[PDB]
Order: C-alpha cells, then sequence, then structure tokens
C-alpha cells in the first residue's frame, strides 16, 4: 500500500511508531487501516507542531494514558481548572486551559461542532487541509505564523497524498 509508504516517507519515525503503538495496542493493523494510521499520524503532528510553537504548552496527545492521565491530573491539582473527562491534546499554561485539537478533511465549522458535542471547560482549535480552521470563540491561541506553519503543513500533506492518489480515499473516510 502506497498509503503506508506514504506515512513512512512523510512523517518522522517517532509520529509514526507513537501512531502505530496506538493502533497496534488496541489491535489494529496499520497496514489495513491506512487511513486511520495517516490520521493519526497527521493529528499526532498537528499536536506536536502546535506545543513546538511555545514552555507555553504541555503535550497530552502521544503519552500513554497512564502519563496523560498523571499529566492532567498534575495540572489540575496545581491549577484548579476542572479534570476534563476525556484526555484533550494540549494544555496552555498561558491561558490556563486545555486545548482539543482537531483535523478535518470536511468543514470546519462541522468537525467544530462534533467536538464542541462531544466535549466542557476546553478549547478547540480544528484545522482543515485546506486553511481553514476554526476555534474557541474566534481565539485562535498562536500567533499567525504559527498557525500558517500548520496549515502549510496540513495543505502539503493533502498534496502529496494527492500526488500518490490517496487523497480521494482519504478524504472520504473521516
Ligand atoms: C486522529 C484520529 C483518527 C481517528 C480515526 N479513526 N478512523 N480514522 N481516523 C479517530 C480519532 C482520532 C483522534 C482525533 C483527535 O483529535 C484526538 O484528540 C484523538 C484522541 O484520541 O485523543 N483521536
Ligand atoms: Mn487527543
Ligand atoms: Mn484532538
Amino acid at each position: 500500500m502506497a498509503m503506508e509508504d506514504f506515512v513512512r516517507q512523510c512523517f518522522n519515525p517517532m509520529i509514526v511508531e507513537l501512531a502505530e503503538k496506538a493502533m497496534k495496542e488496541y489491535g489494529e493493523d496499520p497496514k489495513i487501516e491506512t487511513n486511520k494510521f495517516a490520521a493519526i499520524c497527521t493529528h499526532l503532528e498537528v499536536c506536536f507542531m502546535y506545543s513546538d510553537f511555545g514552555h507555553r504548552f504541555e503535550i497530552i496527545e502521544g503519552r500513554d494514558r497512564i502519563m496523560a492521565w498523571t499529566v492532567v491530573n498534575s495540572i489540575c491539582n496545581t491549577t484548579g481548572v476542572e479534570k476534563p473527562k476525556f484526555l484533550p491534546d494540549l494544555y496552555d499554561y498561558k491561558e490556563n486551559r486545555f486545548i482539543e485539537i482537531g483535523v478535518t478533511r470536511r468543514e470546519v465549522h462541522i468537525y467544530y461542532l462534533e467536538k464542541a458535542n462531544k466535549i466542557e471547560k476546553t478549547h478547540i482549535h480544528i484545522f482543515s487541509f485546506t486553511g481553514e480552521e476554526m476555534a474557541t470563540k474566534a481565539d485562535y491561541t498562536l500567533d499567525e505564523e504559527s498557525r500558517a506553519r500548520i496549515k502549510t503543513r496540513l495543505f502539503t500533506i493533502r498534496q502529496e497524498m494527492a500526488s500518490r492518489s490517496l487523497w480521494d480515499s482519504f478524504r472520504q473516510s473521516e
């Protein structure tokens, strides 16, 4: 599968390995669920990029669950902020709030609603592969250059997938 090779070529081994671990520990073969694999990589990367543009952020995503909950818990006890129900993606020490990051192949408002419906003090920031984003109260957290870098990376993933005729498949599997 070119999709599997593409992921190998375009994300760095840590992201790939982290994504593989996540899949394989819950019994999902990344060689069969190749679109899932690519999405998990994409989303991890966005999450890592977003933290890197700060340390302003605590990365919650990509840790094993024990660690993620340890981190979340340690944040709740030292700040007073409510413990989210699910693991969010980041903690913002400047705005003192968790962030859930969304990456979508569909309309950003659509994905934003799904996340907001699923979530309750958590800040939501959705990115698309089109350069669109949407964020709680139109507060985008990052500065424009960091956001522009995320969107550039995401648009380049799309185009790479499209160079390899994987984009149509990838787009319809969200
Ligand atoms: C990246 C991803 C892909 C899939 C998926 N399932 N099938 N294809 N992609 C499901 C959930 C997630 C996902 C998205 C998130 O934004 C997110 O914060 C998480 C998470 O589990 O914390 N998972
Ligand atoms: Mn997450
Ligand atoms: Mn997320």
